[PDB]
C-alpha cells in the first residue's frame, strides 16, 4: 500500500470518520485526472486507494471534503475542504502517508514517507 | 483591507520573507479566475490584495507558493504550494486573515474572522 490518508478531529480528540477523500493526478496537459477515492474508516484511515505499479511520479492532489465533515456535526467551517499536492518522487521503494488534523478554522497536514 | 495573509517559517523561527501568493475566485462556470497576488513583506504579511468593494460573496482560494520558497532554502520540500479555499462574505462582510505556517513536509493554516 504506497499511499495512506489518515484523519484526525482535533475538537472531539478522534479519528474524523466517514470523511470523503479524493485523489486527483495531474496530467500532461495540466488537468486534474480523478485517481482514486473514498470515505475514512472508523479508524480515519483510508487504504487501498493505489497499487504500487498505478501510483507512478507525478503531482498529485489529495482532497478531503472537511466541510461536510463539520456540517454533519452542526459545527460552522470556514474551509470548503482541505487540499494538499506534492510531487510523488521514486528515488527508492517509498511509501507515503498523508496525515490531516481538521479544526473548523484551522487544519495542519503532513506527510510520512517511509520504507 | 478586507484580505491579509501571514505566513510564518517553523524551521528558522522566522516570518516566511518573498513568498509569492495567488488569490483565484470561482466564476460563474465553475473555473478558477485570478483575482489578487503578491509577496509578502519582511514581516511576512500580505495587505493590499482587494478592496472591500471587489470583494464580493464567492468562493476562493489562496494558494502559497511554498515549493518556491523552500527551493530557495535549498530544502526539496513536500508540497506543491499551500492551498487554502473557503466561502467569504456568505454572511455579510468581514475581514478575513489567511495564516499559514510552513515546514519542509508539513504545513498549517488557520482563518482569523473579524467584523469591521
Ligand atoms: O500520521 C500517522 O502516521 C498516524 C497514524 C496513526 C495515528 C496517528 C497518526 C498521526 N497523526 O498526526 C496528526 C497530525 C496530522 C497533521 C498535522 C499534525 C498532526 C499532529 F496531531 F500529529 F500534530
Ligand atoms: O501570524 C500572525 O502574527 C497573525 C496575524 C494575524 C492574525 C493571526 C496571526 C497568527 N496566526 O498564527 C500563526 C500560527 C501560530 C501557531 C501555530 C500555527 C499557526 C498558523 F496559523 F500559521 F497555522
Amino acid at each position: 500500500c504506497p499511499l495512506m490518508v489518515k484523519v484526525l478531529d482535533a475538537v472531539r480528540g478522534s479519528p474524523a470518520i466517514n470523511v470523503a477523500v479524493h485523489v486527483f493526478r495531474k496530467a500532461a496537459d495540466d488537468t486534474w485526472e480523478p485517481f482514486a477515492s473514498g470515505k475514512t474508516s472508523e479508524s480515519g484511515e483510508l487504504h487501498g486507494l493505489t497499487t504500487e505499479e498505478e501510483f507512478v511520479e507525478g503531482i498529485y492532489k489529495v482532497e478531503i471534503d472537511t466541510k461536510s465533515y463539520w456540517k454533519a456535526l452542526g459545527i460552522s467551517p470556514f474551509h470548503e475542504h482541505a487540499e494538499v499536492v506534492f510531487t510523488a518522487n521514486d528515488s527508492g521503494p517509498r511509501r507515503y502517508t498523508i496525515a490531516a488534523l481538521l479544526s473548523p478554522y484551522s487544519y495542519s497536514t503532513t506527510a510520512v514517507v517511509t520504507n
